[PDB]
């Protein structure tokens, strides 16, 4: 209900809320590699969202290593306004209860989001949250950790709303496109790509229009999330190399309404915030509706406006602003 | 959420039975206009007669500074002039804004008995249908008011297309759906500005062998809008397309909403209603198969088998709509008439 | 909806117990038969051994003086015939109609010990699902039939598809669904020129280019919604989604196209109406080589299937051990019958 | 469940209509009697002018190897008596049972226009009824029964009260509960001394008082909770709900008194097991129950005034004396 | 929908209340408003209660209705209503009169009516039309503070549907029993407005020698009070017993207001001068109760542990049952200088 | 809310399997005991034999500076007491609480294969049986724990109360319900002290005999309803505590009520009240006759037989034997009952 949805699960715990600030790019880092980790602070600077990853591509002798030298970096470095995120290993594992305990005991003030792996329903959410409250009592944190679910199962898609609607930590989606395939018998040819025999057949009078195989799950993940007031993101594109379908892939869920997506290597990065900014194309023709009527109300004109054109454009131009502080345009 | 013994009750003493069916006419267009200017309403008899259905408009595209005339424009026009075969359907402000109190009161007191359907704005759920539901019950007893003023959802909101089962299920007055994709992409946070049609930069890139394919922004928008709006024997509609100049293009959207299962088309222009009516009229093959589904059983009764597929009271009630629907056409296009073969 | 300490218990005394687990075995293609014909008929046990699946055919285009032929056809087979690795399918009347109760009844009393999967057309929710169970767990503890006999849902309706969540987890005897796709065309207003297939009018048409006149048009897949739809719901219930029939008999192309999109979504088979498609079935829905490697080497890091492993990055726990398990299991038993693919999966 | 657009809809090609409404008639008593008696058989055309309701039973006291024997039985008497108004109901076996689906199918086929009522024991949820409101329909069809058959649910289990709502709305053939007291108790671990009664060591100790040694101890009713939840849920949906039987046959008295808490609650009637309970339940469960007396009047409360004005005269078309006091 | 919840559901509507404010609710007493000598001694009659109510629906005929509507305003409009709370019951939802009750009211006194009684509430639905046009007349008039809502179950549906009507909308309030129809509606007999049958009980069994059964009476209200309770408590709302139409039978309605009072009702209705004083008695802590419950917040200052006092053994929850009753306690004698003396404060 | 599928699954890798059927044995009397005291801590090796189930506490009637101490002194007396046929409980602190984490981690690491049941307090709905579910599961495959820790929910919240069929059905681990009156009253604003009896002031007033007043049952709706949402989950209801120890016939009379209506047992808060409970909460001879009967009639407990004219069949069967097991049990400990069920 909503009456005890606001109420804090542990005494002691920070009171309930989602903040604002640009997340076009989340960076991942793997905290046991003494090479990245020294240049942290630099790297900060150059991203909107920094996740520390504990789980997929972390060796099992080397958790306590990433564990540590997560809580290491993320206690020494000011991050300015870049925020720290960290993605733990699954609540099925061997170290899922050691990583958020150490990392909220050491540098829980500084956490902003903790990205949970394959969550398959609310209940998962039900645990991480009583979980984070009772520490955050424990250790006195001023600000209570947000939740991020990353969508791995094809449960989790059917749970979608449940998932969004389990704790107010809820914080966004990213959809995790390896392991979802996989738990969905789905075949693609790159991690987050689709696949290229994937099209229909034009009638022999023979071409062949390929289709995108996100575009259900994209369209689902983000009305799910945006009726919740939650953010949806695309989550990463494997094939590091092809730079031209990584842009590709994160436009068109740009388009759809995802918020940001992650970026797997330096290259990445200038893509991600390229990509999930507002064209400048656009923002004039924005600028143009938002001119045309004043307020809301009103027509205007080759193509018709009115005040939903002037929402549309709202948006569009409330966004290219938050992140000029660059384009400056 | 209501149990089917109380769904069918009146809301308010005196006011008329809730419908059981959906009444079976032409709605293959829905034709805008701006009650407030003079031009376009004194010009309304004439669109009247060209059209399916005629709504006029106090919601989005009418300043702050004319919805009361808009109100008043509305009714004028309304009172004066017979629609014959054409609908009257009226979309007024959303349910959180200051006229919608005497948007509904007015029009009901003044020409309720001719208004066919109410397009309600912005719907998030379900408790918005209630609302209207009871206030229009209590208005229609208030003013003896014949039969049911029907509710039409316009689906502009996150909130609504995730909640669009309850909606459809919330009232017997609920009529159907209308896709708004300007709001619905302000809700949603679609970078796009345009007002419902492909998008460009939306596509799929091929392998090197580079090709660029667009894809369609709204397959899953209306395939959603179109299962929960059928499955309550409801009608899904799509909604205006801004590029006016651009009919190629409206063609193209129309007839995609057309091929998924949509009835009709808004018209924001002239323009626009002869290319609505021309996608979303009835398939031949579908009206030729129901005349086969009505010589076979003779008064709906038993089961009867066609091209291998069995026939039945549920497929025989659709395929009297289909027909009914099919002759109604005709009785105002003749190039229909010999097709379907009236 | 039941509660899972009364889901898996038998709906009659002397019935079966229901099963916690879909059998694996080959399903790629479900290749349909009029049981009435005796020419077919004759053939079948020869067919048997082409096909994963053999399902008879009691509904639609079976005329209604054949349906008391085929209903006698189908039990006449199935009693003569010994299918070794092929599984014995029936897609029986709608349930609105004059002719289900005794085409359940007379199969299960007579062969109900030889079917493993009936397939229930127009199925338009839960309750639909709640009377089959019944009824079927009721003819079992009569006949005495020996493992349950599991239920296919056909999605032929707007009310179905908006329902399949409460179809997918109404019922233990759940196998799967197929896509029927004229009726559920027909159901929803949609327009198809093909029975399997899409409609080439379904497009997005591109800006206007300065230069050439010709504004590209870019087709579109129609039924791309309900297939990712179908997949989501089938999985998470531990259950398994098929693309039904494709129309065009004589269009291979298409025919293969519009198979491999439903296989490359998440569909384990596909139904074949003529004996050209078996193998364009067999060929798409077979196993990806990858998947089945991969998956040998998740049985080799564990191999009691417990503890925890990491391979190519990713953890493996009991469940990525066991559904490795399946589609190796999966791939030996295509091996068993089909040689080409004995080396691919390298067994 | 279902939607309201389809709730309403036969559920075989041929089937009859389903109801909007449901039939009022008078239902303060339903006399059970065993169908393969011979002797029983005989008076059934007496005994149908001193009942309501009669009530076949195939299930509980009805041995295995008289099965067979009961449900032809109860045919035989189905197709000879003429019941006049006096309503026709079955009881046949459980849905996990080897008898049900011939005790189903064999009653529809020969005296299925005959059947008001089919009554199934053990309703656990709405999936039950499902496949009941299935299964008729298509007998229904294949026969060309004329008016549909209605299903009236046993509560004989804790899921059955728990699935209650639903098992309610689960298709218009409803018709309402009854109690299953022995088996209710039995499936939640009560302990009644008697099938429908109730513990006198169920009960509220005072407090000791004053110098009285002798603490009073107030005994409590068990059924309240179960009773008053039953009738809750039939009433919102527009059925009816029913004490079950009383097995204590020779206490008249004591079956008076639950028998009339079940009516003071809003139960439309009880069983009857034997002749000296059929006038305990007719007594008990017998009542006329804008703007007058301060209450508003409209369409919902002139329909209710009217099925209570209609069963007082049907119950006065037999009944004399309550003819002469209702004032008909 | 709980970030959706707490908006206002028309722009110029106030904010949502967060929790419900903290006043005594004992007695709701009922006045038509038709009546001129009623209105004139509503000053005198509010020092006297917790809550005024005004009630345009049942009891007031026809006639009436307009009359009762406009007296409603005029009482408000004139009289300082001080620490007393003012409610009005309106007319039905499905009534000739609800429109303009709600209307009128909200426009000339909105700023005065603390909450708002709606008849045969049956389901969610009814609270979302009260929720939203109250949201629209509250921007309309520059309403200050929102109006609550309080929902009467006087119907089976609505006891069905209890949780979704409690869950409906931020303004609920809680909710009062309306016995008549609620018995009506369920088919129950009564042989009292509100209260139970002499011929509602148990039968002992059979005996040896004295061959008179006892006959235990029962309540007939159990099951229906203690749902209340839950799904009211449950939701942060107050569960009320609504009228005892038996005026003259004081003891009677006494034992009913107690039995309300021990299940956890905060207050009931009263309906003439006598059961005003009944209605502050009942629902105020017991003057032992509330010193026996005084001391326990002594043994235990944390609230923690097991301690003895006189004879007994208290724990964590008894000090929180104790907790109530003084809260409670001290709440009512801030306004009654009797109780405040017996309570000891 | 989790589907049949997915809900016999454990929640972590290394975790033991789920049930799917609770454990039968003699649980009767529930004794409740504060670990932190040494006096009692020395006496549980002799007392246990006394009880069915003896329950640590380490929540209400445990002072907030001994909370430290009562986990200690649970753990201690575990690790060193063969507890043979007695169940081991413990009422961990509630989930809002700076000692939970700590309670359910120790003693799941030192104790946690002696431990069977763990009484979660407080309970406000599925949520926290969700929480408890996933901790205990990470903790059972960290400790190699071969049984799974169930989970006894203490109904004493108004929400618990509402939300009662979502927790019930919320978890494979539920074992159960115990009301916990005082709370319960506190929660609801029920205007008590008592702890779960009669209050005399509860009743219905007669009308004029040619005025008496009968006392009424404060809480038939709560059982009922307790008991309805557990059994139809395949659960067992307990009734809590009765805080009056002075008064043994009231007691008696309360357990009783509670076994009328279909709960398992009692707590037990001394150890006068273990008699009462042992003696209320055993089987009825009837009840263990006519099961022996259903028995006797289906050797192999399959097909379908008939016993006073009631079907049997593979589910009574079930029950049957349920019955005779627990008869068994309780004999094993008490001569004189096994006589009264014939062993
Ligand atoms: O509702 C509308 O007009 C829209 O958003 O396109
Ligand atoms: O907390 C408890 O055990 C109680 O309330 O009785
Ligand atoms: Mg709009």
């Amino acid at each position: 209900l909503p009456i005890h949805f606001y109420k804090p699960l542990a005494a002691g715990a920070p009171q309930p809320i989602l903040p604002v600030r640009p997340e076009r790019v989340i960076h991942f880092f793997p905290p046991h590699v003494e090479k990245i980790r020294a240049r942290i602070p630099e790297v900060a600077k150059q991203v909107d969202v920094l996740c520390g990853n504990l789980e997929d591509a972390i060796p099992i002798d080397a958790k306590e290593a990433a564990r540590a030298g997560f809580i290491e970096v993320a206690r020494n470095t000011d991050f300015g306004d870049t925020a720290l995120w960290v993605r733990v290993n699954a609540l099925n594992s061997p170290w899922v209860l050691d990583d958020i305990a150490d990392i909220v005991a050491t540098v829980g003030n500084k956490l902003d989001v903790m990205m949970i792996p394959k969550v398959e329903g609310p209940w998962d959410i039900h645990f991480v949250d009583q979980y984070l409250a009772l520490l955050e009592a424990k250790h006195q944190i001023q600000k209570p950790i947000l939740i991020h679910a990353l969508l791995e199962t094809a449960q989790g898609m059917m749970n979608l709303e449940a998932i969004a609607g389990a704790s107010p930590r809820m914080h966004g989606f990213s959809l995790g496109p390896a392991d979802l395939a996989a738990s969905r018998g789905m075949k693609t040819t790159r991690v987050g790509g689709g696949h290229p025999f994937y099209g229909v057949l034009a009638d022999p009078q023979r071409p062949f229009y390929q289709q995108d195989l996100w575009h259900y799950t994209i369209a689902r993940m983000v009305d799910v999330a945006v009726a919740h007031g939650l953010r949806a993101f695309y989550g990463p594109f494997g094939d590091i190399k092809d730079e031209a379908a990584c842009e590709a892939q994160f436009r068109n869920a740009f388009l759809l309404g995802c918020t940001g997506a992650w970026s797997l290597a330096p290259n990445q990065i200038p893509i991600a915030k390229r990509v999930f900014s507002p064209d400048v194309n656009e923002v004039l023709f924005a600028k143009r509706i938002l001119d045309a009527m004043p307020d809301g109300s009103g027509v205007a004109m080759g193509k018709m406006q009115d005040d939903a054109t002037w929402k549309q454009a709202k948006v569009i131009v409330d966004l290219a602003r938050m992140i000029a502080k660059d384009p400056e345009l």
